[PDB]
């Protein structure tokens, strides 16, 4: 497994938890409607160290670029300013956020195909699955 198998658009096709998690994050309302019902692509690049991650929906979309291991403010979708590292490791991108005492892990992998995507703060998970599309 390596970094690059994750590359590509992928299109959301199911979401469980999700709404849990943005309660967790304490995430207002506004931004928990648009959320319950955007069906975003994931886009991922990544050149050697270098990754690029963009989630596009006509209701929102977002962007974040990192080095591979490097610390970096990220600015998340909900507005908060994290202190993220992505790293490929063990066969999955794993992302970890940490700002204000908090702190919440994103994975990333491929399964059968799919892109299966994982989030968790404080024991509240969610779950998102993408197929490859053009
Ligand atoms: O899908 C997301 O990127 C994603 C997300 N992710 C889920 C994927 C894993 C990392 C956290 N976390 C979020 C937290 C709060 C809010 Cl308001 C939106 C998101 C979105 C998101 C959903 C729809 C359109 C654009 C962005
Ligand atoms: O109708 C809503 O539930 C509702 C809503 N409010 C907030 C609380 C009470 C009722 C309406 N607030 C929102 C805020 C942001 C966005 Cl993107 C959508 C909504 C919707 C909504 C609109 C269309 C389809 C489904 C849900």
């Amino acid at each position: 497994a390596t970094v690059q198998q994750l590359e590509g658009r992928w299109r959301l096709v199911d979401s469980k938890g999700f709404d849990e998690y943005m309660k967790e994050l304490g995430v207002g309302i506004a931004l928990r409607k648009m959320g319950a019902m955007a069906k975003p692509d994931c886009i991922i690049t990544c050149d050697g160290k270098n990754l690029t991650i963009k989630t596009e929906s006509t209701l929102k979309t977002t962007q974040f670029s990192c080095t591979l291991g490097e610390k970096f403010e990220e600015t998340t979708a909900d507005g908060r300013k994290t202190q993220t590292v992505c790293n490929f490791t063990d066969g999955a991108l794993v992302q970890h956020q940490e700002w204000d005492g908090k702190e919440s892990t994103i994975t990333r992998k491929l399964k059968d195909g799919k892109l299966v995507v994982e989030c968790v703060m404080n024991n509240v998970t969610c779950t998102r699955i993408y197929e490859k599309v053009e």
